[PDB]
């Protein structure tokens, strides 16, 4: 059986670390803010912020809500941004998705000031990533080589096969392993690729992330082989992410979903706004 | 024997359409502008910057130029950057590197208004390329792409390895290369990668961007794959790229170094400004 790579423990381990470092920021009379905007009552949406905030309320850092009703205009929306970006207590702030359609997303996303893109989903701070430029750095890609580092998983000349193409996992996740201080070979692989089978066999790590619910099965994978499950779908039987359970069997490491690469998402929103913080 | 990828021909192509659409431009009371910046008197420098202006020449392009002393200081530097900003004959406009050593090179670069970025380089619309969002792309991946379409070579479901993380060619093209409209699996490949030759022989298309005089051997490539030879160093006989000759023997398709992908990122950077005129 493969070894359980465990994210919520994980995220602890983090959640202490940031604990500690928010109280000597908060000594030196810089106590860290995540701002939230959110649009409108989406259940779901209203339940991750929250989720977000009681984190933040966890390790010390101050809670800025912009909570906003689903009919505001374009320019009440940008005064918000604007607003926030002028925030001397707001160090790093997110925009919680999906939008009202009436409001154009890509746009408020770009009016956010990337010095305060806790998310690392800026487009300045992502072609930063591409330039090799020290920016924020997306939650998700970060968390997921945390995760693997965290169990001494080789990452340095290990051939990582990336299943999905989305914009805040498997695009940002293949210019952050291909860095020299990674240094993984990476294929990115995703709907439009002949014969996955045949390329997720030579990986060294996979990662699963591309929403289709038990796509990647034991043939698939190499005997030994670091499996990371990011992907959720929804099937008959609920919410399923992207591994088959027999997978465990002869990998070496397996992420659970959930708690696996979830929590570390999480924990490195924190860490990017608490190091948004440190950098002055 | 390969079927040569003529670069220059295919340029040749490129620089008519361009023609056509910058006397529309110019009829229209549109004309487009081309800005260079050149800090003091680096021979390439100023020989790369010359070609650029009369490549724009040859197709009605107006050319602006700011050629400044190596002793600007930085405010100096800032000022002439938010002067080509703000010029509505500017359209676009590139950075000539390297830049003196006292001046931050990548500051300077971010300065640069994305609207205006000729080269595609500008990390705001690098960002954009991972979200995808529409917005300027750089020119040598774009080029290598128009290249392999230009002889009918497919891309949706190839599987394209990339040998070289460079910011301007190999980075920027794995991510091309995995938008839907293009549809391609991309293995990227470095100095960090184990085994090489086992990753180039199941390529349909190697890009070989890494600077390493004849690394891709004939038993590196898959007979019939098409190969893309960017990467230039020098040795002791002068220039010399990345694809060994023998290679010609057994691949489908070849870039000739010179005469390839060089000239196709000149046409591509004169497309840049013409489009982002053309985009109003």
């Amino acid at each position: 059986g493969a070894i359980m790579l465990d994210g919520k423990a994980t995220r602890d381990e983090i959640f202490g670390d940031l604990k500690q470092r928010v109280a000597a920021l908060d000594a030196a009379g810089r106590t860290p803010g995540l701002g939230t905007i959110l649009v409108g009552d989406d259940p779901g949406s209203q339940a991750y912020v929250r989720g977000k905030h009681a984190d933040c309320a966890k390790v010390g850092i101050t809670s800025i809500r912009r909570d906003l009703p689903a009919d505001i205009s374009t320019a009440t929306l940008n005064e918000t941004i604007d607003e926030l970006n002028a925030n001397p207590d707001c160090t790093g702030y997110i925009v919680q998705l999906p939008l009202p359609k009436h409001l154009d997303e890509n746009a408020a996303l770009e009016r956010v000031d990337p010095a305060k893109d806790a998310d690392g989903l800026h487009p300045t701070n992502l072609g930063r990533l591409v330039l090799g430029t020290p920016a924020p750095l997306p939650c998700t890609p970060r968390g997921i080589v945390h995760l693997l580092r965290r169990y001494d998983i080789s990452i340095a000349g290990a051939h990582v096969v990336v299943i999905g193409r989305g914009v805040t996992v498997g695009r940002p996740l293949g210019l952050l392993l291909t860095r020299r201080s990674e240094n993984a070979t990476v294929t990115l692989c995703h709907t439009g690729t002949r014969d996955l089978p045949a390329l997720t066999r030579q990986a060294d790590i996979v990662v699963a992330a591309v929403g289709v619910a038990h796509l990647l099965t034991a043939d698939m994978v190499r005997p030994g082989a670091a499996v990371i499950d990011v992907g959720v779908s929804r099937t008959d039987d609920g919410l399923v992410g992207d591994v088959h359970p027999d997978v465990w069997e002869l990998a070496g490491h397996v992420s659970p979903n959930p708690g696996g690469v979830g929590p570390l998402t999480r924990a490195f929103l924190l860490t990017n706004v608490v190091e948004l913080a440190e950098r002055r």
